[PDB]
């Protein structure tokens, strides 16, 4: 199942959206970006199962890089911390 919560920006959302730019740049698709800045709203869906125990996380982030808009879907491993970027779609309009 999945819960959500909206998270205020500052310097873990400012580092996911440099994680999710890194990313993205090992993969080419859209050349080479620089980060700009992740805006509001910001969305953690905690992933849970079996007894409503967590598994996971998953942070969707509006993020610019090199003055475009994309939306970034992150996910988190909660045993091992691990990040991975899912999605990473643009340009998008503004919420």
């Amino acid at each position: 199942s999945g819960e959500w919560e909206i998270i205020d920006i500052g310097p873990f959302t400012q580092n996911l959206g440099k994680f999710a730019v890194d990313e993205e740049n090992k993969i080419g698709q859209y050349g080479r970006l620089t980060f700009n800045k992740v805006i509001r709203p910001v969305m953690k869906k905690t992933i849970y199962e079996n007894e409503r125990e967590i598994k996971g996380y998953e942070y969707q982030l509006y993020v610019y890089a090199s003055d475009k808009l994309f939306r970034a879907d992150i996910s988190e491993d909660y045993k091992t911390r691990g990040r991975k970027l899912l999605r990473f779609n643009g340009p998008v309009p503004p919420p």
